[PDB]
């Protein structure tokens, strides 16, 4: 039985937004108490999935900063599965893994980053839902920075962009299009989420990626096409389906210094 008194503390960082009116707690550096979190889902054996998708020019650029910083970073201390997904098996590097980790590569079409929701539903339905409790999907032109852990697992993990306070969500970059899916209407919304990181447990990711490829392909077959392709759809998804869990900016930060756990590079 955890309470969210257990390993969270709202208290801890004021200045910010911790809990999100459907009680969902905003993860922020002090925030958590990941020490008891670690001891909670170790009892459980627990095992954390991460989809990472390098065609063509990232697996060169990117791939390896990715696997190799996922290693240091990631979960540790827990077993954790790597799903690579590239177009090419020979380009890719393989790093060596630590305790408790270990990969699984598969070869795809290089026919784009929308259609990622297929494939991504494709395989929990396969095997992920059967190998891990939870699963992150990121994308590969990425960096962590810090320890990635626990406390940030749910069953549906959401990633913040930037936050403010009140921000006024007609300045948020959605789809204002009605004709497409990802349509979000002025004046509506919560926060604007990052489409570069996003989680939960296969059951529940099935239904954000399902939902998303849907709603993509509605849209390819209208000649409309959302605003920021995956990043308008997942964000109108959290809309209907708020997500039980916020990760802070700190979390795939874009610049570089402060305390990011992670870094979005995104070519240079």
């Amino acid at each position: 039985k955890l309470k969210l008194s257990d390993w969270f503390n709202p208290f801890k960082r004021p200045e910010v937004v911790t809990m999100t009116k459907w009680k969902a707690p905003v993860v922020w550096e002090g925030t958590y108490n990941r020490a008891v979190l670690d001891n909670y889902y170790a009892k459980q054996k627990i095992t954390v999935g991460l989809t990472v998708f390098a065609v063509g020019r990232y697996i060169e650029h990117y791939l390896e900063e990715f696997l190799t910083s996922a290693n240091k970073h990631f979960m540790v201390g827990h077993p954790v599965i790597f799903y690579i997904m590239v177009d090419d098996v020979s380009r890719m590097p393989l790093i060596e893994l630590g305790p408790l980790r270990s990969f699984k590569v598969f070869k795809i079409k290089p026919e784009i980053s929308m259609m990622r929701m297929k494939t991504i539903g494709e395989h929990i339905v396969a095997h992920i839902q059967h190998e891990v409790d939870f699963l992150f999907c990121m994308d590969v032109d990425q960096v962590f920075q810090d320890k990635f852990g626990v406390e940030t697992l749910g069953e549906s993990v959401a990633q913040l962009q930037a936050w403010w306070y009140k921000a006024d969500p007609n300045d948020f970059t959605y789809e204002r299009r009605k004709e497409s899916a990802a349509y979000i209407p002025f004046g509506e919304g919560d926060f604007y989420y990052r489409a570069a990181i996003f989680g939960g447990t296969p059951t529940q990711v099935l239904n954000i990626t399902q939902e998303c490829f849907k709603g993509i392909l509605k849209d390819k077959k209208n000649d409309i096409e959302a605003q920021w392709h995956d990043e308008s759809h997942l964000n109108k998804y959290f809309l209907l389906n708020k997500p039980t869990k916020i990760l802070s900016p700190e979390y795939c930060w874009d610049y570089h210094i402060g305390l990011p756990a992670d870094i979005k590079l995104v070519k240079m």
